[PDB]
């Protein structure tokens, strides 16, 4: 046998644009960038800049209005949605566990042993937390209470490790999780998914500083593209966004 479709996770946007409703104008347009296989890239921009729309387009939540998206040479427009979203791991800001056990949320298809699960939960340092939990792997989470947003992101990471997905879209947390903790997880994303392609939608400019390449969205278009040092060297929107965040 040969390795599955996201062999490397190389993503290419080719004059990409979409719209969320037919009446509405393009949310993004003319978006062209190529993410390398296994690259950790950050996606930055002001609110409304269309950060989400890239992830929204990659998952084909919205179809391409213009241009197209490719993953490892494969036009995702021709890939069935079930194939597209089972091979890309999406970590939302507020992940939602479904009613059921922790184990089901970590491994719905029952493809893994309890041991493998604990091994992944250990990798993201949730083994202690889940062990503390009453049912442990059988812990039921809607039920009465939920885990902190940070932990649900970790769980999503844990499932992503169990799935061995090649592509990882992470929408950076803002609202609930600790900024120091949320940033601590970003750092160890690099070690945990060293060979994965990771798309970080970033609402905190501190998380993109270690990326190999950052894409700067501005009013639905790609205003800047390059390494942080390059973007900072250009003294453009990324550099300005860094200033406003207190980094420069």
């Amino acid at each position: 046998a040969q390795p599955p479709w996201p062999q490397g996770g190389q993503i290419e946007f080719r004059d990409f644009g979409l719209r969320y409703r037919p009446e509405l104008p393009l949310a993004v347009q003319g978006v062209s960038f190529k993410i390398h296989a296994g690259e950790k890239v950050g996606i930055v921009g002001r609110t409304g800049a269309g950060k989400s729309s890239l992830a929204s387009g990659l998952l084909r939540l919205q179809e391409a209005a213009e241009g197209g998206i490719w993953i490892d040479g494969v036009p995702i427009a021709h890939v069935g949605l079930h194939t597209l979203r089972s091979r890309i791991s999406i970590i939302p800001q507020d992940p939602i566990l479904f009613p059921g056990s922790l184990r089901m949320n970590l491994d719905l298809l029952q493809e893994h042993s309890d041991e493998a699960i604990w091994a992944a939960l250990e990798t993201v340092q949730l083994k202690a937390l889940v062990a503390s939990l009453p049912g442990q792997l059988q812990y039921k989470c809607a039920r009465g209470e939920d885990l902190s947003v940070g932990q649900k992101q970790l769980l999503c990471l844990a499932r992503a490790l169990l799935r061995k997905t090649q592509i990882l879209i992470l929408d950076e947390a803002t609202a609930a999780v600790d900024p120091g903790t949320e940033l601590q997880m970003q750092a160890m994303l690099g070690s945990w998914f060293a060979q994965c392609t990771v798309l970080l939608i970033a609402h905190d400019l501190r998380s993109v500083m270690d990326c190999a390449r950052v894409l700067v969205m501005d009013k639905g278009q790609v205003a800047e593209s390059g390494s942080p040092a390059q973007l900072l060297a250009q003294k453009g929107l990324f550099y300005r966004l860094a200033q406003e965040s207190g980094l420069v």
